[PDB]
């Protein structure tokens, strides 16, 4: 169900495996910044452009996420939670923390759509 693979992704993500991440995701799957931060792009159609974005990740930074809250819905194939990330920039230093929504749409195991919703000022 999604919210398996939810905590399935984000324990890749803790774990560094960015290419995992991206492999959880329908080829023609979809990740979206609602509120991008300037300078990036909001919306990453396709598995190659999503790992494409994702590949530099573990170079950059490591993060390591609270449980995700989830809420109850319906489909099984939905999940919709709120978590929190605080990460370290390999710099280093650097310390960074996120606040977490996110709709997360899954289909067969995959993932289809990764909307991540976030502070971009912060
Ligand atoms: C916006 C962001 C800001 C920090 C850094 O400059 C990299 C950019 C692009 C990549 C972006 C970070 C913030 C982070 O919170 C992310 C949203 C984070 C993710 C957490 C998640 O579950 O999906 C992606 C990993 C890296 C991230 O995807």
């Amino acid at each position: 169900n999604a919210k398996e693979i939810v905590v399935h992704a984000l324990r890749l993500l803790e774990n560094g495996d960015a290419r995992g991440w991206s492999d959880l995701f329908h080829p023609e799957g979809v990740l979206e910044y609602p509120y991008p931060p300037p300078g990036y792009k909001t919306r990453f159609e396709g598995r190659e452009t999503i790992w494409a974005h994702m590949r530099l990740f573990p170079e950059y930074m490591t993060i390591r996420f609270t449980d995700v809250q989830f809420y109850e819905t319906a489909d099984p194939d939905l999940a919709i939670g709120e978590f929190h990330g605080d990460g370290v920039l390999t710099a280093s230093g650097g310390k960074l923390a996120y606040d977490y929504i996110a709709v997360w749409r899954t289909r067969d195991g995959q993932i289809l759509l990764y909307r991540l919703f976030f502070n971009p000022l912060r």
